[PDB]
C-alpha cells in the first residue's frame, strides 16, 4: 500500500540573509528533497539554506517505505525578501546646548530604530526625530539607525553620524 | 534477540557558540546518529557540532548488532540559546580625584561584570556601580563590561571606555 505522503512545513517567508530550515517530522527509509537552487537530500532534517534570494521557490519531498515504495508528492514554498538599503543618518551637529537636536534621514521604513550613544534604542514611524534639552536622548557623540521594512526585514545598521553638542561659556567677571 | 536500547546523553541545554557534544556510552558493531542540521555519524563519538541556533532539535541514535539487527529508538533533545546583545559602557568621565566615579549600562542582565583597567573583575545585579575614592576599583584607563542572562549565558566583551580622572593642582606661591 502506498505509504502516506510525508508532512512538510507552511509556506514560509524569510528576509534575504535570514535561515531556510526544512525538515519533516515523518519516518522513513530515506527521504528525498529537491528544490530551487539545487538544494538535494537525503535526511529527515537537511542543512540549512541561507535564505539567498535565489533560493526563493517551490521545495519539495517524496519518502521511501521499509519496502521501497515512494510515496505521494508535497510541497512548500519559501519566498525571500530583499534586504533593505542601508540608511543615511545625518543631523543638525554644532548644536549649542539649549538648542533642539534634531536627527533625520532620507530612508523609506515602516519604522525607524534611533540608536542613542549610550545604547538607549527608541522607535518611530517617520524619518525625523527631534529631541528635547530634558529628552533622555539629549547625547552626543556617535549615533546610528536602523530600518525596518513593511516585510519586518531590517537593514544594515548605518555609517554613524557624530553629534557635538557645544557648552554655553559663563559669564566674565569685568 | 532485538539488542538493548543504547544510553544517551540527558536533555541538555547551551549557549550560542558553544558546543554540542553527542556521544554514547555503548558498544555496537556501527552507531547510526541523526539530527536537526543534517548531522550524521556512524560513531560511538560523533564529531562536535558548534552550538548554531539551526542546530536546536532532536538528536537521535540506533546501534547495530553484531549480528546486524537494529536497536530501538532513542534520542537527547538540544536547546540552543541565543548569545545576549554587546552592553554598551559609557561613564561620568573628566572626574576631579576626590569626587565619584559612575559606570552604567543600558543593557539588561541578570548580572554585570565591570572589569578595571587592572584587571579587578567585580560584580553585580543593577546597570550601574559607583565606585568611591577610597575604593579598589576607582581606577582611570580603559574599562569593560560583560553580562550575563538569566540562562547563564554571556554577552561578547564590549567596547571600552575611557575614564579619566584630573588630579587637584597644588596651592600656589603667592
Amino acid at each position: 500500500p502506498v505509504p502516506a505522503t510525508p508532512a512538510v512545513p507552511a509556506d514560509f517567508a524569510v528576509c534575504e540573509g535570514d535561515n531556510i530550515v526544512l525538515s519533516t517530522t515523518t519516518v522513513a527509509a530515506g527521504y528525498n528533497w529537491t528544490g530551487p537552487n539545487g538544494f538535494t537530500s537525503n535526511l529527515q532534517n537537511p542543512s540549512v539554506v541561507s535564505a539567498s534570494l535565489v533560493d526563493s521557490g517551490t521545495y519539495t519531498l517524496f519518502i521511501i517505505d521499509a519496502n521501497g515504495c515512494p510515496s505521494g508528492d508535497t510541497s512548500v514554498q519559501v519566498s525571500v525578501h530583499p534586504n533593505p538599503v542601508q540608511p543615511v543618518l545625518s543631523s543638525n551637529s554644532a548644536i549649542c546646548d539649549g538648542d533642539s537636536l534634531v536627527l533625520s534621514t532620507t530612508a523609506t521604513a515602516t519604522t525607524y530604530r534611533w540608536v542613542a550613544p549610550d545604547g538607549a534604542d527608541t522607535l518611530t514611524t517617520v524619518n525625523t526625530l527631534v529631541i528635547l534639552p530634558s529628552n533622555a536622548f539629549y547625547q552626543d557623540g556617535n549615533w546610528t539607525l536602523m530600518t525596518m521594512d513593511a516585510n519586518g526585514c531590517q537593514s544594515i545598521l548605518s555609517n554613524p553620524e557624530s553629534v557635538t553638542i557645544h557648552s554655553i561659556p559663563a559669564a566674565q567677571a569685568v
